[PDB]
């Protein structure tokens, strides 16, 4: 209870969320996850115009933290999947305007939690894989396929494939490629238009604007991690060359 | 020791009997794994008609809480997302389900009764689903959609018993019949379930369903996950 | 002899079936007969709409007479046309009242749960047996009165009901003579006016659950399967 | 003097409409009024709202009390507002409470209509007009109370129901005299007590059918038309 | 009256309604918002196969006319912003074709029946602007998300900001940025494709392809105005 | 005729093949082809084939219904043609195996929407594609072209009943690229790997989750356009269009 796994910034048109496990690819523990929970909700009661996410260290995040998982039950590792799906879809539905900084190699929930963001912008050299569809995995399926559009969608997730920030683009998975140096002045053109419109005008026009399909995502989700095997499906898919 | 579910399998029905007499008929995680299986089984060889009853004093008590203190908060979550899948496997049956209760039904016990389209109990018997006490919202919208959103908050806002008048006043089960008499049920169901072809009824059982599965199960999920489950189950457990 | 008698009133027009020695059966001439006559009354904003039958009945739905002649599309076609028929008079801004006598079938039973006001004889009989030859026709309409439980086990078996039974399960608003028809008559005519004709069409919008895609759907797809036509000869040689 | 009276119990806040000598018409300011408590109550988590009224009646509904002053649109801002309350209160984590006697009308039947657990005493009456004027406010909410049936029957015709009416299709729990009504608030706070604040709000939003954005889109539609205001001349016009 | 807000040319395979209030930049007012109403109910009886909208003067239209809103009550505003809406919804509906032509600077109501035409154009020196959610007004945002898709409906609105003609043809908001001496070719070609389909399948394809959101719209709509102190926000927005 | 064989079945392990063979007949779907078809894919589902690849001998995929001679049918009996081609536009368009076509020449009404109905959709830079239909009151994979399109394409095509080419095709998202007929042995392979990358429950899944169901009202649509009174004379009118 000592460490800081999330890092949390505090300014009047903006909260920065840095995920803080550098040495282990920003990868998404159990303790990580609920410390975004907590600091999004707050976020929500405190009305922030802007939640900004980035990461510490090489890259935005690795998704799912493996480490371990030999050691957790069936049951653990589908509550830390449903506590990924319910901390995307509060980050999806946020009031809030969201920004999301990428940079390095991401992975899985990593990569989920990026495309939950409104604003995306990542690193040139920047690269993203969502692979979890080869463990039976089914978690951001929707939300990326209303982004890019269900062929893409189905190109990227059924080969469970890389795509690198050319791609990304193209598809229009992010805003921009844009260098870290660039990243200060996106973020104050980001407050501002957050700031642009007053909390309950801005919480309304997100309402408006999103296409909820969050039952159905969770749903899927769940079914997907507690289909028996869960467990052997991971280990067949870490043991894989690629 | 004995197996904790017992299936017999006749040309026209499939009898899935709950059979954990210590226990309380309670569901245990392999037995909600039995019961999945026995009902996958089923659907595959399109047996006409599938009956759910209980050996020894009831239906069944509902989710097996023996020894849930050793059990993580996401072991417990696993187990409820089962009996979810479970219930939607058995609600959305092509085959003609058949549910007979008798003592005294509790939570997901009372959710599987449910779950099937020709109810019947004893007239001594009686159920509760008491799990919003401990913040559970488990077979919410289907219990509705059988007696009415009047009726489902009168009886789930308090998470109250209900016995078998009241059972049978508010449509949740058919009527009322003694033990002796369920044999012949399963006759009558047997020849209900054979009257269409087997294409026919699968279509009919579609149509007819309002199909909330998604909703349902992404209720249950956040329900059963959020932080200190264990706990909540205790405090209910204690009064 | 043309098969439809229309009447025309200011508040009402009155459909009466008129094939007294043909048991009223729905053949493609009568169908399109009603078609046109229903679109006409919406093109003038009738109140009321009045459904009866000339003879012993209301109406002993689709005409088999030479279906053995007429090829799976045609059968198909004329099943369409039905459908688009009862969903038309179902989603009527006009108040529409069917009033039922002696013994009826199918889509002829259809027409009648398609209007608002339901009235039959004491004496009257009801029943849907399509299911027995695969066919989806009125299902979802038939459970919105009755309940998926009730829907269930009419149409599930395909058994005859009574007037008794109609009135217990809501399928008709009460039992009345044919004595005190014109009485009911005016009684509509009465309601149907008591609103100005675009609120009332407005009313009737608001308060319909509409599932016509489903159900035209379902139809079509019922009765396109392979083998339409034997599946009939198989019912037909029945018991 | 203020038009509304709010009583804060640990369990339970209670508006008494208090404007006895307009028999409970609901102004602009007394809608403002009931909004503004309900949302206090809502931010307060409190589990029972109970609405009743003072003097002789619950409400007469809409105060049409110099309405020849009000424009076409400041008759429509008025309506919105009442559905917003309506929906406000329909929609409530609050377990709600309302108490009728006398005779009732329009938005006030609506409120009444809106909170979960409706009694009324014996000599209680009820009518919902607006129709006449082509008014659409609280159709689908009475809708799914009483049926598509009775629905139909009623607001088709703009009629009057008595208690026993209100009764018979299920838009009362019971008739009670005045006598018994401490006790059914009594049980109301045990019964909105049973659950955590978060459950109960979390069962309430699973059991409603939630047709919010039709309803207010009809209601603006319906008082939005050309010559509104004329048509509520013509049906409050006294000869 | 004798002023002519709305003038309508009537064609067998066209109606044009030209909004002609030049002088106050086409703001809708209460009776241009009930002509427009009036005309496109009479085309939709008639069968008209295509509606043209165009302005006069300088302008497609300045959206909602604040002239003397001082003197209108809070519901008086609800009332014309409900009649807009209902305008709207009867032009995004239509069983005609609709083409819509604009240049010069155009503002919140006035953008939204632009959006609310299928074919739209505008000259290259055109610009938008829908800044009613800077006073919390919650219009045409589900169809204007629906044409340029949620990102860039969020980049625009989000910030009640302007975007010009190239911006416009960027994101889809239209076909073209076309000047006015293209324009009679272009309802030309609308004409064609309006006509190569009989009244009752145009009506039936338009109802097939349409994302009907007409009662989640119109509920967005009247809770964003019917929330008290609407006119003080309206007069803070207009002071800035 | 028995003897016929309107459809060509190749079968192999990754892969089924469905060859429309009525070449002479600008592979048009006779009733008798279509119901081929309808059992082929059936098959397919229930061997559970991981990729199903359409395609046309000859110079074309497909000019769609066989107006051959409809004059000796009754308008029941193009009501039912009609009907099972939509049948077999939504078993292909739900299906759980991943779908390929490959089209070239001259391609239309049903033979245009059998090809829509497929994730992977290829074609030569000559080929072309019109949905006539409209004309005659026809509304048959309507709905379907939207999604893939969007409404506003959707709208420029089909509101003219208007042909489009390849480059077009490219263009507005119907086909995934343009290529010429040596390309598409690698291409089938492409698919095969694509279609094999999951597991089939998985594979079954995410396409069940990516797709937008709207099976009920496309068949209703259709029913009724197919089913006026005066369809055949619709029929008669467009035919005799010079
Ligand atoms: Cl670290
Ligand atoms: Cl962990
Ligand atoms: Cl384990
Ligand atoms: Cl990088
Ligand atoms: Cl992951
Ligand atoms: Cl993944
Ligand atoms: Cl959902
Ligand atoms: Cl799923
Ligand atoms: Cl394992
Ligand atoms: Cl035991
Ligand atoms: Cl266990
Ligand atoms: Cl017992
Ligand atoms: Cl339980
Ligand atoms: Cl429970
Ligand atoms: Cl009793
Ligand atoms: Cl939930
Ligand atoms: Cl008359
Ligand atoms: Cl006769
Ligand atoms: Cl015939
Ligand atoms: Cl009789
Ligand atoms: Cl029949
Ligand atoms: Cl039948
Ligand atoms: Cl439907
Ligand atoms: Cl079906
Ligand atoms: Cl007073
Ligand atoms: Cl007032
Ligand atoms: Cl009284
Ligand atoms: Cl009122
Ligand atoms: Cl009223
Ligand atoms: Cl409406
Ligand atoms: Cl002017
Ligand atoms: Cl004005
Ligand atoms: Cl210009
Ligand atoms: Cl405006
Ligand atoms: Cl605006
Ligand atoms: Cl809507
Ligand atoms: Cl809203
Ligand atoms: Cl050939
Ligand atoms: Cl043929
Ligand atoms: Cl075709
Ligand atoms: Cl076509
Ligand atoms: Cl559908
Ligand atoms: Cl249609």
């Amino acid at each position: 209870s000592a460490s800081l796994p999330l890092a949390i910034e505090r300014r009047p048109a903006a909260w920065t969320f840095t995920l803080s496990r550098p040495e282990k690819r920003n990868a998404l523990s159990a303790e990580l996850v609920e410390a975004l929970i907590d600091g999004v909700d707050a976020a929500h009661r405190e009305q922030v115009p802007l939640l900004v996410f980035a990461g510490a260290g090489r890259n935005f995040s690795a998704g799912f933290d493996f480490t371990d998982y030999e050691t957790q039950s069936e049951g653990d590792l589908l509550l830390r999947m449903v506590r990924i799906e319910m901390l995307l879809q509060r980050v999806a539905g946020s009031p809030s305007l969201t920004l999301a900084l990428a940079h390095g190699r991401n992975f899985g929930a990593g990569v989920d939690l990026f495309a939950a963001c409104k604003w995306r912008y990542c690193t040139p050299e920047a690269g993203f894989r969502m692979p979890g569809l080869k463990f039976g995995l089914v978690l951001g399926t929707r939300r990326f396929r209303d982004i890019v559009g269900a062929d893409q969608a189905l190109s990227i997730l059924g080969s469970a494939r890389a795509f690198d920030a050319d791609e990304a683009r193209r598809i229009g998975f992010v805003r921009d490629c844009a260098a870290q140096a660039q990243w200060p002045a996106l973020i104050d053109a980001a407050a501002e238009a957050a700031t642009a419109l007053d909390p309950a005008t801005r919480a309304t026009l997100h309402r408006v604007l999103r296409d909820d399909h969050d039952d159905a995502d969770l749903a899927a989700l769940a079914r997907s991690a507690a289909q028996p095997g869960f467990k052997a499906r991971i280990r067949d898919y870490l043991a894989q060359p690629a």
